[PDB]
């Protein structure tokens, strides 16, 4: 019925001359009298009305204004946090020995990378075992690259697309089995796909939920579409060229009832497993993929009609390779 | 020189009749007068001496006792949190609609699983696209299973072991390349291996750092060993039989200088990619693997001589398959 909000675990606070600092923002007005009790109260799970009844005492317009802002600013949340918010506090614990100019200079960055690729563990002793370089590895593994340019004219055949997604399907064989591992065998990653118009034979544009039990796509949304402004600038041409987008979504209901918060962590690992498994079948079918770290997931989540117990973990752009 | 402690982002607090509640524990004595200022002060990064100078005012033995306990209880920490602590607060946000008896009953669990494997997205419309089941998938992918019984007599040949780990090595080819994807191409997962005595041809028992630039093992620790009590009960026979253990470690210094906290999240995905990539080469070489979700990583971290900027993400047991 009514929405229940919690104090975000990712948000810590502090008093100021200016007001109450929560996260990276300072807040003003009534809220200064509300603390510390407001922090204690909000951790228990409370509605907006119960917050007003407990703290309003004065302009009820002025109180809704600061609550509206704590929801806007994600200090009060309705469900599990998406991964960006889960991890954000770790910035405050990592002491960075490099200069911030790594992020602003392709020349400073090119240097940081070559240094990290030649790193070694500090606690190493002066003994070594040189392994044999000779051995032969599967070509689907060794030739896989991050593909950022696709054939924008030839449609992905329905067979190729079907074959790609059968890597993620179920197999009934004395017991249900997948082609990839999963903590508890709970397989709590919901898989969704956005297909661009005319780019996949047999699949109208839209957002679809991949059902691994049927090996089917089930329509979710044909009204909205993904655009380039939903992508970080560095990725917009990748998206422009891609034929489809895969979205890996954690269903907390498929995991936390058994593993608690550790299941969310396990689902982040499982997201990698799925990406790697897909990326190998792709190379077999001369499909290219590119992982996307970040995107306007706030919008995608709304297009996919996700619930409080579902969050987007990862995204992948795909399509036929040129030539 | 001196150690600098931060208030753990994973820890929230509350006042009580009994005392100050921090995390799932209530604390007593001097600490009740120290709040709220102690919370504000500790977020900035402070030494033990500066804490004493600012709050002692009284029994300095009684103050070291509560600080010793806040460090023991991980309320005050020296670096990035390991994944279990990163995620733990999410339990407080997930509203569980199932009974807790899922965790205590193999019959309640067997039922929760079959229900989650037949789940569907709630926002689905009544349209479907049935994909072709026909397509053929690589056998290294389709036949891969979680292997929990190994040949404990035949040693993994040095060639097989070398070939397995070349999936994780670098390749100089106009530019440095790996066989698997990584955000920013920073490859911030340090790979370590524990080898049991007599179980891998050419590799003495011990902990080793895998250097992907040389394709070498570099000794870290031959004194300590992993034992069964370092494993969850459910996994102890898996470990007992395995020939070696792989540990995937996030080097925050190889990632956060560029991506901030998001690089830690990306490294959790990358851990999956690595596990899947390894698990495919393994199947090619008739090596079995099993992922381990949890283990006494507090001990392993010490055996690997990790620094504040390194945390263990995942573990894998491996060895030759029976017959
Ligand atoms: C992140 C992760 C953690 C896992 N942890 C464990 C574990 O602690 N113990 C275990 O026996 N298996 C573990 N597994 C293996 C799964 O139980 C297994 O993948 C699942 O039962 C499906 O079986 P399959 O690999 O044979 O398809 C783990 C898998 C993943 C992806
Ligand atoms: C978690 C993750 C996120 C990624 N995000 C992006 C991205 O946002 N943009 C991009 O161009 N590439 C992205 N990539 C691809 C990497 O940049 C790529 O794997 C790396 O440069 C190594 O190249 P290779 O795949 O050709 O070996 C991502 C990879 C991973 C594993």
């Amino acid at each position: 019925g009514e929405q229940i909000f919690y104090w975000s675990p990712a948000k810590h606070w502090r008093m100021s001359d200016e007001g109450v600092v929560i996260g990276e923002s300072t807040y003003t007005g009534m809220i200064l009298e509300w603390f510390p009790e407001f922090y204690f109260f909000a951790q228990t799970g409370v509605t907006i009305n119960r917050l007003l009844e407990r703290f309003s005492s004065g302009s009820e317009k002025e109180a809704n204004e600061i609550l509206e802002l704590l929801i806007q600013d994600r200090v009060l949340v309705e469900g599990i946090l998406p991964p960006r918010e889960v991890f954000s506090p770790q910035e405050g614990l990592f002491v960075n020995p490099y200069s911030e100019q790594i992020r602003y200079s392709k020349e400073a960055l090119d240097y940081y990378v070559s240094e990290q690729l030649n790193r070694t563990h500090a606690a190493c002793r002066s003994t070594k075992i040189q392994l044999e370089t000779s051995g032969a590895l599967p070509d689907i593994i060794q030739k896989r690259r991050s593909c950022r340019r696709f054939d924008m004219k030839t449609p992905v055949s329905f067979a190729t697309f079907s074959n790609l997604l059968s890597s993620l399907k179920q197999r009934k064989e004395d017991k249900i089995l997948y082609n990839y591992a999963s903590a508890g065998g709970l397989y709590p990653i919901d898989v969704f796909v956005y297909v661009k118009p005319r780019r996949v034979e047999g699949v109208k544009a839209g957002f679809y939920y991949f059902n691994p039990a049927d090996h089917s796509l089930v329509l979710v949304n044909n009204i909205d579409q993904v655009i380039k402004d939903d992508h970080e600038l560095i990725n917009q041409d990748i998206f422009a060229q891609s034929a489809f987008s895969v979205y890996l979504v954690y269903n907390a209901r498929a995991s936390m009832p058994k593993y608690g918060a550790a299941g969310y962590f396990y689902a982040c690992i499982e997201a990698g497993i799925i990406t790697a498994t897909l990326n190998m079948v792709a190379e077999d079918l001369n499909v290219g993929l590119c992982s996307i770290g970040h995107m306007n997931f706030e919008e995608i989540q709304t297009f996919l009609k996700l619930e409080d117990h579902q969050v987007i973990l990862h995204a992948i752009e795909g399509g036929l390779k040129i030539d």
